[PDB]
C-alpha cells in the first residue's frame, strides 16, 4: 500500500486541537461551486462546515435549527472563520435528553492486555468525526499515543447488530466519514488498539 506515513508530530497537532460543541443549535445549508456546506454561529463565533460524503442528503437546503455540531478547525491559519469538515448529526428527540449510554471501552497498548475504562455516549446521532476525535484524545492523554514512535494501530466500534466500524490510528479519520454518524443507542464495545 503507497498511502503517506502520517508524521505522529502532525497527528498529535491535530487531535489536540481545542473542540467547539453545541447541541440543538442553527445551520443554514447550502451549495457553493457544486460543494456542499453549513454555517453556524456558535459564541459570535463563525464556522463554515463542509457536509462532504453521505451528509451532503441528510440536511434541507436553508435553515436546519436541530443539529448538534462538533467543530475542529481545519488548518494553522490567521482567519477568524472556523472551517470544519463534517461532524454535523440530528439533535436528540425530547425523551432523550438526558441520556447516557456506557458502551465496553477497552484500550490495549503493545502486548498489554486490554484495560476497561468508562466511556459515556449522550447522542442519538453521533459523528465518526466525534468518535474519532475523543477515542484518541483518551489515547494521547492517558496512553501516549503519538508520543515515542506509538503511531500504529485501530479502533474498533462494535454495534449491536455486529457491524463494525474500524479507524485506522497511522492516519487521520477519511475526510468523507467525518460526515457520516451512526445510532449512539447501538454502540456495543469500542476497541482502541496502540503499537
Ligand atoms: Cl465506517
Ligand atoms: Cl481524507
Ligand atoms: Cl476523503
Amino acid at each position: 500500500t503507497e498511502v503517506k506515513q502520517q508524521s505522529e508530530s502532525e497527528l498529535k497537532h491535530y487531535y489536540n486541537k481545542p473542540v467547539l460543541e453545541r447541541k440543538n443549535v442553527t445551520g443554514y445549508k447550502y451549495t457553493e461551486k457544486g460543494k456542499d456546506y453549513i454555517d453556524v454561529i456558535v459564541d459570535n463565533q463563525y464556522s463554515q462546515i463542509s457536509l462532504v460524503g453521505s451528509d451532503k442528503d441528510k440536511f434541507k437546503d436553508g435553515d436546519n435549527s436541530n443539529i448538534d455540531v462538533f467543530i475542529l478547525r481545519e488548518g494553522d491559519s490567521r482567519q477568524a472563520t472556523n472551517y470544519s469538515i463534517g461532524g454535523v448529526t440530528k439533535t436528540n428527540s425530547q425523551p432523550f435528553i438526558d441520556y447516557i449510554h456506557t458502551p465496553i471501552l477497552e484500550i490495549k497498548k503493545g502486548k498489554e492486555e486490554p484495560q476497561s475504562s468508562l466511556y459515556q455516549i449522550y447522542k442519538e446521532d453521533i459523528s465518526l468525526k466525534e468518535l474519532d476525535y475523543r477515542l484518541r484524545e483518551r489515547a494521547i492523554k492517558q496512553h501516549g499515543l503519538y508520543s515515542n514512535g506509538l503511531k500504529q494501530g485501530q479502533i474498533t466500534i462494535t454495534m449491536k447488530d455486529g457491524k463494525s466500524h474500524t479507524i485506522d490510528l497511522s492516519q487521520k479519520l477519511e475526510k468523507e466519514r467525518m460526515g457520516d454518524s451512526i445510532d449512539g443507542r447501538q454502540i456495543q464495545k469500542i476497541l482502541v488498539e496502540m503499537k
